[PDB]
């Protein structure tokens, strides 16, 4: 017995310098009509108002890492990081996380400086999210739309979309932080419209037969090569740069050191690097994430 | 009677989030050998240490707009912007500006999120700078190396390189702020080496015969389309994005509004837009600069 998704949010500016989501959220707040469908209206939300006003990723800490139950359930304090305070507001608005009052679905919009193209980022393999990705793939022949599965591996989910009963991140790159490209703005705007169309079809009872699809599952990160003092000793190798989701094979170059030497991948198997050279990840010690490409069977969603 | 250039500086991190210059300056500070030539050694300088440590363009104000004689000659104050304080240090180091103690040449390194490719930015048409550009063009067949002339039009020059008797900015894009690409790092490193080779040949007495070359001269800026509240109402049109230094003709699209309409260029003549969609220029109200392409005659530099 299918439950429609009637409480749906689209969040932008979770990171204040990722410009598509910032400007889409700002635009929809003045022009909500675009987010309405017959069965439901999506609420646009500017997730990090202060980082957005300042055009930076975050003020005190990364909002998209502050939505764990531990943070949300913490006793308030004047000294709390801004984004912890804001996370608690989002929990009031779209949660409380893990309870029956939480929103049905939150679509959280992101941009990356990595050449990811269009990808959906999910913290679990819930079949609805896979059907959604498949639907976007179908609506956009020739346009890659990949699903990146990032299981928290324990213990606590941490993202803004995790506050809702379900949700997903739409990530689009490459785009410099603080830069709004018309091409990505329009594409994201059209993909959001399609995601809302999908929710509408789902609500109206569309049968979604079982299928198989390739997805990418997080294996873990690789840091930039560093000096003893943890400064960069090199950066992403020219042959790896811009090649997100493409096979990286053992013995292939992953970094170029300032001293001139190549650093080769020393893994035992082929992996698929994602988020290659994201500005925001330098301080996180991630030059790229390794993923495994796996073919999964997606259960039917039938009335 | 030619005067050699013996006091030469290469400045990086004038803007703390432009990563090629940041990491080249950091690397050369530990490995200066690369900046030595028979007749002279270039001194590497990290221009904005605090913005660089924080990986942002500036802390209080843009350092590359703080080197006017007015700022440099201002009475110090605890309340002074950080970059005004730092500008005064650079004036002590490489100046004082407009006096005989100033450095012979400062090469200031920049990155832009605009697709400029390689360009040299000069605040005057001094023939040495044009010969330099021509030499780089010759050393790199097939690689555009364009000269952008940005006369202050009065009254005061404002850049870090303007502190020295002469100088120039080497600008390379596109690169996201906070991202270091190996390809641009190596290219800038090789161009710096060539600039130093040129200074060495000049010092050793190379004759530089007169020639003609095309350059681009600043006409002024065009702001993003804005709402009454000065927020973005659109961004750079997809047909203009990434097309720096290419002809923009009257009647051609320059912006795409969020409402869907195109904004067309309404100028009387063809211009050549530069710095199209630079992150740092949003707050400066510049979506691009208009330039005129002009063929100039460059005087010989003979012993
Ligand atoms: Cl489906
Ligand atoms: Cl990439
Ligand atoms: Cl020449
Ligand atoms: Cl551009
Ligand atoms: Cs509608
Ligand atoms: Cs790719
Ligand atoms: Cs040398
Ligand atoms: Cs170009
Ligand atoms: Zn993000
Ligand atoms: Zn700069």
């Amino acid at each position: 017995s299918r439950e429609p998704l009637l409480r749906v949010a689209v969040t932008g500016g979770t990171h204040g310098n990722e410009m598509c989501g910032v400007y889409l959220a700002r635009y929809w707040l003045q022009n909500p009509g675009e987010l309405q469908r017959p069965s439901f209206s999506a609420m646009p939300v500017l997730a990090n108002p202060a980082a957005t006003a300042a055009c930076c990723r975050y003020l005190d800490r990364d909002l998209n890492r502050s939505c764990t139950l531990t943070f949300l359930g913490s006793t308030a304090t004047p000294d709390d990081p801004y984004e912890v305070k804001r996370a608690r507001e989002l929990n009031q608005l779209l949660g409380p996380k893990g309870t029956g009052q939480a929103f049905d679905f939150t679509l959280d919009l992101h941009n990356t400086t990595a050449n990811t193209g269009v990808c959906l980022i999910s913290e679990s393999n819930i079949s609805f999210n896979l059907h959604l990705c498949h639907y976007l793939q179908r609506q956009n022949p020739g346009m890659p739309c990949r699903l990146f599965l990032y299981e928290p591996a324990g213990t606590e989910t941490f993202s803004v979309e995790s506050i809702s009963k379900n949700g997903i991140c739409l990530e689009m790159g490459p785009q410099p932080q603080g830069v709004l490209r018309a091409d990505l703005f329009s594409r994201m705007r059209a993909l959001v419209a399609s995601i809302l169309d999908f929710i509408e079809l789902f609500n109206q009872g569309m049968d979604l037969p079982a299928f198989e699809m390739d997805i990418y599952r997080n294996l873990g990160s690789v840091d930039f090569p560093r000096t003893a003092d943890g400064d960069l000793a090199g950066t992403v190798h020219p042959q790896l740069q811009d090649h997100d989701f493409e096979p990286l094979r053992p013995g292939e170059p992953i970094f170029k050191l300032f001293s001139g030497e190549d650093v080769l991948y020393e893994g035992d198997s082929i992996v698929y690097p994602v988020f290659i050279n994201e500005a925001a990840y330098y301080e996180k010690h991630v030059a790229f994430l390794k993923s495994e490409k796996i073919r999964v069977t997606v259960p039917a969603l039938l009335r």
